[PDB]
């Protein structure tokens, strides 16, 4: 079965698509049951399935404008209260913010060298300890985080502004410097 | 046919552009004639054209810094003395203040997680009773006030600090944006 988004993790301001494969930010909080896995402040949602071993691919269709971040998270990522969006919190992600694409390193983010992004392939390797991101149009390498994950790892999605979105699929300006 | 700011309504601290499309806050009050229509304390200005029926669109280019608010006002909005900037006083507006975008509801404003704004389309519908705001780059919906307007309604603009501006176009902070990521 393909990955879907887990409604029990979803921040109540998010709207998950009917097919549970897309996420955007709504204008009001839904009245959802309190759940210990639910992100109650940060605008995050996990996939239905997490991985403790092996190699795993999925793809992410990304909105053209600011507000999204996605990647993977350790299962122990904190759900309760306002939390930082940083590798220290067990989140390893790409982000579109300020009109720029970033790998969310810390304390400073790392700007990506890439064209406009539309579809990104995520390659999670729990045997080696890495998560890698590729732009599908030309298979350009965007970023690799090397991490000894040491627990179960979940696909992670976040949308903190309206006017953008993320959608999950099965696997399969640099010109300023001219 | 296209909207222009009305200098006789403008608070004397405001500076209007020559083409009457833009407004910012000056550093001194101009010596302008008293008129019952002039906002003498709040930093407001209306367009010269108001609407008692029909549907009407215009667009507003907005500065990136705090200090502006814009939308529509009922004609009877109070002009004299310090007045509240609230729907009860007949103003229905978006605002950039404290690094956040707001729909100016009352008693508490409504924070908008809309991302950065550059230009906003205002859709005034006096036939159904609504005023709606959209970000022009994708027309994402920002806010709608549903109001049984009972009088003539005017485009409204306010700028209460220097370093920002509003500008009318024809109908056709930064790192707090991702705080909740």
């Amino acid at each position: 079965v393909t990955l879907t988004l887990d409604p029990d993790t979803a921040n109540p301001r998010l709207i998950l698509s009917l097919d549970l494969k897309g996420v955007r930010l709504g204008e009001r909080a839904q009245d959802l049951p309190n759940h210990p896995c639910r992100f109650d402040t940060n605008t995050r949602v996990l996939a239905s399935c997490g991985f403790s071993s092996g190699r795993h691919h999925w793809e992410v269709e990304v909105g053209s404008k600011d507000g999204w971040a996605f990647g993977v998270a350790r299962e122990s990522v904190r759900r309760k209260g306002l939390t930082p969006f940083t590798p220290e919190e067990g989140v390893w992600a790409l982000q579109l913010n300020g009109g720029q694409y970033w790998a969310v390193t810390s304390p400073e983010r790392s700007p990506l060298s890439c064209g406009h992004l539309s579809r990104v392939r995520v390659a999670l390797d729990l045997e080696v300890g890495a998560v890698s991101f590729y732009a599908v149009e030309d298979m350009r390498h965007l970023y690799t985080f090397r991490v000894n994950f040491q627990e179960r790892v979940f696909p992670l999605f976040s949308v903190c502004s309206t006017g953008t979105y993320l959608r999950i699929w099965p696997g399969g300006l640099e010109a300023l410097f001219q």
